[PDB]
């Protein structure tokens, strides 16, 4: 038995951008500045779920951040030394929050 | 405490694209042939894990094939109801084949 149908195969775009921004820890607020009409993002400790350094790509991170929806925000930092160095921060940050 | 750092937000490009393909249910094969480079897909029924309508878009359905790595094939039918024979088609193939 044959049948034959016209279709379309939905394929998404691979290719992954990366827009400079300034990411600044101040206290407990973090916010995701961009250098010199972006604006500018302000968390707070509370709010991040998740930071992580990547696994693969030693220059990546990831902040996962409630505001039902999470926020994802994946970057990359100038170095694997500085990736390091943010995300042992707000590590750190945050266990000294969570802590009360 | 204050420190500010140069950093990368990393996007994908959320746009679909959609190129069209023959989907071809002939016995217990499925053909994905483009219509006139791209080399014709041959599936049997036994390597098709999913295949289900779309809840959001009816013209949509997805089937998921196993060849560690299963591949997601997501596709959009001419309309709506060629989108449920499809599906319903597959279905039967996949419920008469796997009765054995």
């Amino acid at each position: 038995a044959y049948h034959k149908y016209k279709v379309w195969r939905r394929q998404q775009m691979s290719f992954i951008n990366k827009h400079e921004r300034t990411l600044a820890i101040d206290g407990d607020y973090i916010y995701i500045v961009p250098p010199e009409n972006v604006k500018t993002k302000s968390l707070h400790i509370s709010q991040v779920v998740l930071v992580k350094k990547s696994k693969r790509v030693p220059e990546h991170f990831k902040i996962f951040v409630r505001r039902d929806d999470i926020k994802r925000y994946y970057f990359e930092a100038v170095s694997g030394q500085e990736c390091t160095e943010i995300v042992t921060r707000l590590q750190n940050l945050l266990s000294a929050y969570r802590m009360n």
